[PDB]
């Protein structure tokens, strides 16, 4: 019975194949059929291409050798190579044109999710071209979805030599009968077959996947739309910056390019952006997913005033200073969304662009107490419950698993009614002791939040709500200003606290404001609708933030 | 007696002043003298410029108000503003033209080094222009050299209002008589004088610095060339990546732009690059200064084979994978220089560019044992002493302070003779018990290395020398290759181990190789000649690495 799946790169995980480019070049230049492909394979195992595939020579060293083989081939075929014939040009173009075959990767992802050991076995070269980064990026994106990547040029062995197959089996720790092997080259598939492995000759992806699902007994074709890539906390780069003597800020970092600072809500973690971190990095950005003050690995001082917007924003500026960042794009959700509008109002020179999920920008009312304002809205009643130091902590800290299972629910699974929370004396007074697992979260994801909250609890997080008068006074200083930097407001249809209509008057203060809207989405935007969050954010980043 | 120095930004720490641009614009456009400067200050404390300087409005909100004042001024002066008159254009150009007045910053740096509390007190605005990043970068570079930065638009007070002076004194925790205040505007200097502060009207920098050194009794003018900015370990962003189950890699990170990976030598730290980290970040690069395997906060497994070049390089590739980096420029010194040439030979697609300080690239001799090769060179004799597990550890770990004080010495201070180290039975057998402090290092810098080495000692670091046969076998696989990616070789005149002549045959393997050479420089290149290392590296990075 099968437990491992092996995939080739060219013509299997990446399309179009390089072999298909040499053929297309012959057709385009009106060269004799197979002339280029013949020069490419000249001398077979003793040839320059074998030396290249084994790692004896680099791609740049190979270009002149291929040129000589092409001249030799044209001499025998009694033909002439065109005036400006260039192998460098042909290969640069071929390599650049090659993209990931998404449904093949999806099938590999599914087999791995169902327990398979997945591997990439490829005949490749050591790329030293000026444009090598494209291929490096491709390999980077691909390799992280697999248990092993076996490259001919690194192992000094090549397909179809029998030793590379015995090497593959040794790294898989699997007998041939337990392995599926997919290849577009019949000759390279032959030694795997001879060893007793299940083999698939890949021509078109659809037929290959039919053969693959028939042989594994796992649905790979016509499958539901998959979730975006998530994060394994232990595989991330973890960063730490001291912003002041008793305060350290933790963050997870991924990708290269313009700095994108992610700011979570209450009661969350850097991990609330797990479905956005890989996507934004992949889109050409350097992601900095924060553990906000009072959360996870960041410091959680006990004093209420350590959590007023003025100090939180100042500390985020210091965070940029210490990292050597003159700017970052600030993307926030919930309480993070509020911080982010305040970063744009008080430090526009430090904010490349600003985006908020669910949280609208509403200017302070100088004629009314924030206490009065909160009482005017019945959904904002649970905020009065959060005021008394200790009361909400005791309930939230009592059973951590219960807390996150009760809170982190999709729009159609609600267990909480935020009207009369004070009257009823708590958020979970009509919630079960053992809530069911929401469709948005796995048991393991809940246990990550439980472990994070075991360090500091709910004092620091609840203190974000305990600075109303202080935040109101500070916000009143910005009443004459406008947000004129690039800005995005994302509303969530089914968020019954941060309702889309609460954002209706935003253009009076943010005239150039851009919008996004997510149908059938509750309060937990990022995990509720990850695919659509990523699509809105990426489109806005490439257009307005660079 | 003086203990604090306060500096204005415009016309003091940054030149040319904005006031000087409005005047130059009038002259260039043949406008009535002072017309623009008059519109700029229209309405005084009730005017739009005061509202802007107090943070009531942003710069973009101010542009139209300045335009109305300019129209009003031209109406009264019975003149006409030109066809395409633009305040946005004038101010963009002015702000962009403004650079740091380096000798003023140098004097501030010296006063701070001699115990002074330094501060920037400036009348400024909340910048929301599309081109605000330039100014953000300027402020970033400047602010880190001072104890305090007081901005009018953040405090809601403005010069020359007396309250900002009383605010300045409160943040300095100093009485007026203990403060020097430098300003280019006489009116803004007047309230500081009235309070009893020492004041300096800054016209030309030279005269201002003469007044400043005369009043402080500290040499600020005609001073020796200063060292580049160094790092305070506790003010850095510290990163951690798990590359495999028992191995974690630590790094310090600073700046934005192309990733530059710094790789130290034996027996060093990320801190050996302290004079390069701020400089390279300032030059437009994202610096990743490594704690190499076996050092500081990185894991130090005991097994010898965990330190062969093959595993060290593979782990550096994984480090890139986990950080989401398709490429980095690799800059190495000593053992780090060797790793870096091997990263270019085995993973060119991952290396944007490669640079080595002191360490040459010498291909393996397939006809000779690395043991034979090391015996052929008498300077490489101390390497035989390092072979026996435990012997060199015991001597190096005996007294940590002695170890670093004995090793980290300039070319004219040597205490070690590496010929007959085995015969004499140790590196420090003719070295004093209490070595003097070298001119290159402070006592505090030695104590940083002592604390770092207390965690894991010398086993892991010495294990880098214990893989000769393994490294030789692996290197022999690359004998047919060439380094064809951008490459820099930096030689140090007075390095008596890694002598410049050892690098003489490098173009046979690296044809496009670029060179740098440092006169009167020993083995500890980075701290020996920091200014010249930074100049060579920055010039090569901007030309060949982007
Ligand atoms: C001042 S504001 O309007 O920006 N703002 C900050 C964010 C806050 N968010 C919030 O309170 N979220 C929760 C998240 C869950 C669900 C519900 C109750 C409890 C637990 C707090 C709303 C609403 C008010
Ligand atoms: C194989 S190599 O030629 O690249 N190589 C690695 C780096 C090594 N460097 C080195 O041994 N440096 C030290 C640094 C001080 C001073 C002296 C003795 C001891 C302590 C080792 C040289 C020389 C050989």
């Amino acid at each position: 019975t099968l437990r491992a799946a092996v995939f080739d790169l060219d013509g299997v995980l990446a399309l179009p194949a390089v072999f298909g480019v040499l053929g297309r070049t012959e057709e385009a230049l009106a060269l004799p059929r197979g002339l280029l492909n013949d020069a490419f394979q000249k001398g077979g195992p003793e040839g320059a291409t074998t030396r290249l595939m084994k790692g004896e020579i680099t791609l740049s060293q190979w270009i002149p050798l291929m040129e000589e083989n092409c001249r030799k081939c044209s001499e025998t075929a009694k033909v002439c190579l065109p005036k400006n014939f260039s192998i460098k040009e042909i290969f640069d173009k071929a390599i650049s044109a090659r993209k990931i075959n998404r449904p093949m990767l999806q099938a590999a992802l599914m087999l791995r999710k169902k327990g398979f050991t997945t591997a990439i076995l490829t005949n490749t070269w050591l790329d030293d071209r000026a444009e090598r980064d494209g291929l490096a990026q491709l390999m980077c994106e691909l390799k992280m979805h697999f248990d092993f990547l076996i490259e001919s040029c690194q192992v000094g062995m090549v397909k179809p030599e029998p030793q590379i197959y015995k090497f593959l089996l040794d790294t898989l720790k699997a007998s041939p009968s337990e392995v599926v092997f997919l290849d577009d080259i019949g000759a390279n598939l032959k030694p795997a077959r001879d060893l007793g492995m299940v083999t698939i000759l890949v021509q078109d992806t659809d037929t290959a996947l039919k053969e693959l699902e028939k042989v594994t007994g796992i649905q790979l074709l016509n499958t539901p739309a998959p979730l975006p890539t998530s994060c394994n906390p232990s595989d991330m780069s973890h960063g730490y910056v001291t912003v002041k003597p008793r305060v350290r800020l933790h963050f997870v970092e991924l990708g290269s390019g313009p700095a994108v600072c992610l700011c979570h809500g209450f009661p969350e973690s850097w991990y609330s952006w797990r479905y956005q971190i890989p996507a934004l990095a992949q889109a050409g950005y350097r992601v900095l997913a924060m553990d906000m003050k009072g959360y996870g690995e960041s410091s959680a001082p006990p004093e209420i005033e350590e959590y007023c917007m003025e100090v939180l924003c100042k500390e985020m500026v210091t965070f940029l200073d210490k990292l050597g960042l003159s700017q970052a794009v600030f993307i926030g959700h919930d309480w993070g969304g509020m911080l982010v509008w305040y970063m744009a109002l008080f430090y526009p020179e430090r904010v490349r662009a600003v985006a908020s999920l669910n949280t609208p920008f509403i200017p302070a009312n100088p004629n009314m107490s924030p206490l009065e304002s909160i009482k005017a809205n019945p959904v904002f009643d649970y905020q009065l419950y959060f005021q008394e130091p200790g009361v909400a902590e005791a309930e939230l800290e009592q059973n951590l698993s219960r807390t996150f299972k009760s809170l982190f629910r999709a729009s159609d699974e609600s267990v909480l009614s935020m009207h009369k929370v004070c009257e009823a004396g708590g958020l979970f007074v009509n919630s079960p002791e053992e809530p069911s697992l929401s469709r948005m979260v796995t048991e393991e994801e809940i246990q990550f939040y439980v472990q994070q909250f075991k360090k500091s609890g709910f004092r620091g997080p609840l203190n974000w709500y305990r600075n109303m008068e202080r935040n109101w006074k500070w916000a009143c200083k910005s009443l004459g200003r406008k947000i004129l930097i690039p800005a995005l407001m994302v509303t969530a249809e089914k968020d019954f606290v941060l309702v889309p209509q609460m954002s209706q008057h935003m253009e009076d203060w943010i005239p150039h404001l851009k919008r996004g809207h997510i149908e059938d989405c509750g309060h937990w935007t990022q995990m509720d609708k990850p695919t659509e969050v990523n699509q809105i954010l990426i489109k806005w980043l490439d257009s307005d933030a660079r």
